RNA sequence: UUUUUUUUUUUUUUUUUUUUUUUUUUCUCCUCUUUUUUUUUUUU
């Protein structure tokens, strides 16, 4: 479980980039399920990163 | 005996206004027959 988190943060970028395409076309049927996936993917272990973040 | 790297949720907020129910048409139009008109009066 070291490459799973990196695969996750690679997937979330393309799902964050499909919204701009659905908005460009004008088809929010997919642009809504991409927003739901984007909010359904964000966990807290992903953002842990380093020790002295803040 | 299968390594290394590929960032992410638009920036902004400390804008004035001194009025008053309604609202605006329809034309001139043959009234039939015992009458002058009776009348005081009293019991409410």
């Amino acid at each position: 479980e070291g490459l799973v988190v990196r695969c996750i943060q690679r997937l979330a970028e393309m799902c964050r980039s499909l919204r701009g395409a659905a908005r460009l076309v004008g088809e929010p049927v997919l642009g809504a399920k991409m927003e739901t996936a984007a909010t359904l993917l964000r966990r807290d272990i992903v953002f842990a990163a380093s020790l002295y973040t803040q």
